């Protein structure tokens, strides 16, 4: 992604796919896409943005 906001949107989408609890922290939310190779692109993007 070339836009930080668009990156955040992609994260939220993956968070929905990972059924991330609304009471879960941002860090915990990212862990769901970090441990999942399928979203490794977003795991790195979260550091790029």
């Amino acid at each position: 992604w070339n836009t930080k906001e668009e990156a955040k949107q992609a994260f939220k989408e993956a968070l929905k796919e990972k059924r991330v609890p609304s009471n879960a922290s941002w860090e915990q939310a990212m862990k769901m896409i970090i441990n999942d190779p399928r979203y490794s692109a977003l795991a790195k993007l979260s550091e790029k943005k």
